[PDB]
């Protein structure tokens, strides 16, 4: 509907109207009250806008030996913190603007789970499902090539990652190309990208865990009736019904975590059409049918559903095909009770409106699609410390537990001894587990819902100290605005 | 009026709907006719667009202590023939539609002229005249850092020039700049940028050439009642009269150096009003008012001019103030016979429609704009090899020249001797001036001259080739495309 | 390292655009980077002083390099710093001095009984 | 005997016979059930070459005054993973297949114990006896310059380490002549080698740990009747007699790291001559007359063997000196029930067949000598982290652990105190020396021990999987080719 790149614009706005005047307060100085209102409005006309972007055209040849060229796009936001991340999204509907827009959320989305990354995107005019395997294989290690060559892609200055219509192949692509023309003497090759095969560096749950932290984010505040006594809802998965719009990898991988406790699917919609079955639908089922049909539609368990899935009667709505699904012209008709947007701003500034009447709580995409990022710094990570998590320890730290509960033991049998005999100390059944030490499979899952839970806490507790309610939105951004100002102001905004 | 992009762009098809056949049947193969033709047409598909694009914005503090931000461009055509040109335009009508027409152009007239260089342009939205000289200074040296900081700037990538609103200065700001962050090791730090101070590497007639090469693309075609036969006019510059639009360095350069030759000036029109004055006008007076008043309306010497100076009736009229200045709503008016392209498209496809109806003669831009880019290749050289000119053989080359003459005098008198007595062989005048060899003042007047002739003869050789009477216009983009094609051909059009 | 100047006589729009030139010079010559010198501050400097050497060598070389913000050491917070960055110092003062005052091996010479809540003391500067 | 590159290639074939099968199945796509096995085949005529090799020459002047020249060579084996790594070896029988060789089997090792290197190998005609120590280091140094100047040494590119005949001398030559040509702007200079000096950034069981490897290899064996089953043997190291087919640093520390359990030695030889004493041999006692004589012969309590150590009687037969040494001539008389074999392929194929038909327990160089890597995997890192282990935590971890304690301690009281009083929790003996944290000495010590087990577990497991009784060797390749593989498939195999 309206610029999305200014949507997002009129909504950072929102935020800085707000902490501008805590936010002058804080800045300490000797200026006058209006001079210092002038210097944060100044910095935050500094932070609105990106500050890179480029527009490139290249030369390809297909297999039928006919050239075409193809758009390709690359925006970085900040460089208040480096390395600057986003993903690459094949699509038609690709645009200056868009990509524009998407990198400043990465910028605010890092800030918000505190990960010390700035924001990027990418794009390219292309419909991967008309070209073949060895021809987006010649555009996209051409791609990475003139990146490389004007300085957008490195371990340190740009890391992308994937996005819609992209994988683990395209990043197995652009790692190969990368290390073979200039990393070669570069020792952190691999870093230059994240995404990637388990066999190339990549980490455990690396797609899946978006669907996780969709999952620990709501878990986050279902947990509390602070708000949904609001709702009129009470806690529990075990009694909610969600639906789901579209099926990426968040759409699967959310549906499925989700199924694991209790949290009944009802429907689901493709780009083809929808489907309904109020009994329940069953996720492992539903990848059967996608390897052997490529859609839903004609799925035997569930009933063909005429209409959008927004306009379903449920208790959690999950967009998660693509940003402006949920406008003002159906807003009105939500017809539940949460969203939470995995989806790249999905909804409006109206709709946020009509959402405020109607005391419809709106979980934001940041926070919410913050799985992915931490993951990828943890995958960034790995590819710089050169080594498996704990590996140097698991023998030591194993043990060395082991001869801690004998020297309970053994003191203890030391007083009593006879008493009872001997007191044998053993693990329990976790203990067991858990005991050598964390895998990356364990530090994965544990930081994760860490991060989420710590910083939902930040998030609540603003929202209650200005009394935003169920206008979640505005208070991430408040945090976001203020983490990322304070960088360029003791920062001394400019080095000229 | 229309998108100045496609302007150009709509231009650049009519050569190729023409050269097509010819070009076609020059590409030697074993392909089918018509796969030839989709080659071709391939190739043009991929020349026509600009390869990068940079769009930028810079936080830069004022004197006044207060922050603003400047969006700032530049675009990179083609790749064909390294480096990239085009120069920096400081101006509040840059858009990135302007730079990548512009572009497209220094990459066509470089063609044209033979220079080994590919086309670029760059750009700032902003108004110097709003500034002062410590803030104009700050954002140039914070501009120059961005790009080489993305390899947009260097001897053998990239090399700015000046272009409307600059001059020497900002250039003496740049080359400081790249060569006390980058090119420090680099030997060629100073050919980073042409257009310098004759103290920082620059060349005699920098700016006054580029008017002189108007004038011998000019004098080249007035030479030849071929064409003005056909206007209904007589060869001499003693005999026109000319006009200007706007005073720029070619406004006035090439005023002055017409003036030398008989070429009387009536009119002129800066951005604020035009002045007439029939028995003439003094272009030394000119300069005069304009270092005591800077604008030419109050001058003595000639009356206040009402109406645009596309209304004045002439012989010879000479845009030279911004692109666009003459349109279809105006060209029935010409009132002139010839027309100038000293401003880089102030014309349209319509009026190129008109003019040829009224019979008009219309020099291009392409091979008419081409004598700041020579002299700039001849800075580019004078910096690499770190030498002045001819200074190792001044001395050598002096009495080589009259050992020679020794050796016809002595063999003559040898044969006659008493016959005549003694038979001095000495220099003439101006022969004494050159008797020691070419000095870079030489070199550049000459080549310059050199280069233009040659190259319209190229042009018209071509136009009547195919009968292309006074479209002089679409005569030089087919040698540029036919230039351009060959080196994506042989080169395999990619090296993926 | 050291500089000729008297920093009370010169702004703060002085100071920075010294700083910013001397810390170009350096590494222009190969002493300033994460690996081979590495600055910190000293007496009349600061935390200032070193966000306005890391924002050059990081906008100037740095750019490239994954380690550029350790180059220098003294940052404020926001941009790579320590807790206790300077009342470190201080502290190291004490554990030294708590290292020694405990060991009555030494003040026995002296004819000092161990404690703080004993002692008195002064300060130069 | 045979080319000793096709010795190495034709068992790498055996493995590969085997996996083809399963290989195929694991791989998934659409292809026909041939077309994979075309796949597969062709990835593996890829893996078993060498990708690059360098042969270089030296000119060197002596101490004398007199020039000569020096041949030295360079192979990397596989860039599936980097940094490639192997040692140095000075020798006349230096040669490029036993090179090529060696680089491959570093490779396969590399692989079986899970460290993220490839496989390189060096070599140079020369016998360091001959020359003094200010001409060993004027080659050295020499040597080390072509290769990084041609990019054969780097942190993250390759990495050399000792072998034959050269040691911590070489490696502090090779350390100060990297570091101060190229290394000095790289802050990761000194991870450029291995087997440095602790003063110069090695670690503690730098030489050792080869030894210990060993032994924890055996160790991993021994302690399984389901094999010494078959040998008729019975576990225990007490009960156990070996040799030792010379001192190298693994002969020696292999030696002696048994005798602290009670396996006995009879005989050990040099390349000079064996002696042999049935009551046992001291290796502390030998390093005596090493440091007195240079060699063995004269050793007063042992007796001069007369023939080849090859033809004693013993329970456990370590080959060390030098490959090739037991061949088909002389495996008849093997006199021994296990070989292990320490010296990098000692035997042959043929040697390999009459060991299953005599059921022979060969324990192969893979997994056996992967001790001298890890241990350099571990001196690689701590020169990347840029601190010593632990150091951060040795007082944090001290006393966390004593809090612990007392959080027993004071909540048991709680309940009880009266009852029995005060119940102190202290610690034991040996956890009182692992309270504080692990420290390099006890990383190493552990982190091999466990690396070991690890893999021999994996090995084991495969043997049985495919019935491969005593043919360890085979069992090995064959997880190393299915790791390997897994990396060039799923990269797709090149990014041309
Ligand atoms: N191409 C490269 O340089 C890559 C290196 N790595 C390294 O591996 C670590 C993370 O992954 P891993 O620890 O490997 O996964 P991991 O922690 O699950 O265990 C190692 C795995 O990598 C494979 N692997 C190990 N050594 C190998 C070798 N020499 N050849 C072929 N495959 C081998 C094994 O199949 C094993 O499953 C990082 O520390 C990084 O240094 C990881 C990915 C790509
Ligand atoms: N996949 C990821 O790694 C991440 C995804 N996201 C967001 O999640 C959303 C979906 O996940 P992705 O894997 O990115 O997408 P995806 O690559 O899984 O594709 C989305 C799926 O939804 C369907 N779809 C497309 N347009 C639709 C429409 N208008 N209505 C209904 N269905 C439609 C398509 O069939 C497609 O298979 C995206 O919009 C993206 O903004 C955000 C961060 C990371
Ligand atoms: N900063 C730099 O490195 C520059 C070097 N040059 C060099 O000069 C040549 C072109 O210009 P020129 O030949 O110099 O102009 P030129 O050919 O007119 O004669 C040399 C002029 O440069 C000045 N000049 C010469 N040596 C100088 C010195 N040591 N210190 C200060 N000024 C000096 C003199 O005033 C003289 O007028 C090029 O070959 C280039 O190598 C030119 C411009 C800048
Ligand atoms: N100056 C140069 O080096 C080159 C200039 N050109 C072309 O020549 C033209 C003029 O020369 P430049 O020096 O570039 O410009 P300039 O920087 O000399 O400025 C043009 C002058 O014309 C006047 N003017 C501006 N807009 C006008 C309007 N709409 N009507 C009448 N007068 C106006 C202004 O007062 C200004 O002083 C430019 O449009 C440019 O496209 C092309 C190549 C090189
Ligand atoms: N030349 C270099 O840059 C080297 C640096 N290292 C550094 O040391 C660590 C590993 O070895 P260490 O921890 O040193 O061994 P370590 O862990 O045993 O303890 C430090 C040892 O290094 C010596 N040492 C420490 N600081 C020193 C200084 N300023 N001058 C001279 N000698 C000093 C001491 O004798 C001490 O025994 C690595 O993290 C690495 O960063 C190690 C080897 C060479
Ligand atoms: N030393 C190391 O770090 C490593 C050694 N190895 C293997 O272990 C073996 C021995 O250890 P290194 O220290 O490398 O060798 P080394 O440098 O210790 O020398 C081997 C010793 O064995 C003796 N010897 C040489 N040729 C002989 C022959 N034909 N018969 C009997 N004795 C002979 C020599 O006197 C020499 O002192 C080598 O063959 C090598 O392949 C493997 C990996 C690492």
């Amino acid at each position: 509907d309206p610029n999305f790149f200014k949507m997002v614009e009129g909504f950072f706005d929102r935020g800085a109207s707000i902490v501008e005047d805590k936010l002058v307060e804080d800045l300490k100085t000797r200026e006058t009250e209006e001079q210092k209102r002038n210097r944060v409005r100044s910095i935050l006309r500094i932070i609105k806008p990106c500050n890179h972007v480029l527009s490139l055209s290249f030369p390809i040849r297909r297999d039928d030996g006919s050239w075409e060229v193809i758009e390709g796009y690359r925006a970085q936001h900040s460089q208040h913190r480096t390395p600057c991340k986003g993903g690459i999204r094949y699509s038609t509907d690709v645009s200056v603007d868009e990509v524009k827009a998407l990198a400043s959320l990465m910028t605010y989305k890092c800030a918000v789970v505190d990960v010390p990354f700035g924001g990027a995107k990418a794009g390219v005019k292309i419909n991967p499902k008309n070209y073949t395997d060895n021809e987006l294989e010649k555009i996209t290690r051409r791609f990475t090539m003139e990146l490389a060559k004007k300085g957008f892609i490195g371990p340190g200055v740009d890391v992308p990652a994937p996005d819609m219509s992209t994988g683990e192949r395209e990043m197995s692509w652009i790692a190969d190309t990368y290390a073979s023309t200039i990393g070669h003497y570069d020792i952190n090759a691999h870093a230059c990208v994240t995404g990637k095969p388990i066999s190339q560096g990549g980490i455990h749950g690396r797609i899946s865990a978006t669907g996780r932290g969709v999952f620990h984010g709501i878990e986050n505040f279902i947990n509390e009736a602070s708000y949904m006594s609001i709702l009129g809802m009470t806690p529990g998965f075990g009694d909610k019904t969600f639906v789901v719009q579209g099926f990426g990898n968040v759409g699967l991988h959310s549906m499925r975590y989700l199924h694991r406790f209790g949290a009944k699917c009802i429907t689901v919609g493709e780009s083809d059409g929808s489907i309904w079955n109020p009994d329940g639908i069953d996720p492992k089922e539903l990848e059967d049918f996608k390897l052997q049909h490529g859609t839903i539609l004609g799925f035997p368990k569930a009933k063909i559903y005429e209409g959008s899935i927004l306009e379903v009667d449920c208790d959690i709505l999950i967009p998660a095909a693509s940003e402006k699904q949920l406008t003002k012209s159906n807003a009105p008709r939500v017809k539940a009770k949460i969203i939470a947007e995995g989806a790249n701003g999905p909804t409006t500034p109206e709709a946020d409106k009509i959402f405020l009447e109607r005391n419809i709580m709106v979980i934001p995409d940041l926070y919410l699609n913050a799985g992915g990022v931490t993951v990828s710094y943890f995958e960034w990570l790995n590819n710089l410390n050169h080594v498996s998590y704990g590996r140097l320890t698991f023998k030591y730290e194993r043990d060395s537990n082991y001869h801690l509960l004998m020297s309970v033991q053994e003191s203890l049998e030391r007083k009593f001894g006879k008493h009872g005999g001997t007191i044998p100390i053993v693990p329990t059944a976790e203990f067991q587990d858990r005991i050598s030490g964390a895998s990356e499979k364990d530090i994965v899952h544990s930081g994760l819902a860490y991060t989420m839970e710590r910083s939902a806490r930040q998030i609540m507790r603003t929202a209650m100290k200005y009394n935003l309610g169920l206008d979640l939105r505005t208070a991430a951004y408040v945090n976001a605005i203020e983490k990322v100002f304070r960088v360029y102001n003791e920062a001394g905004v400019t080095f000229t």
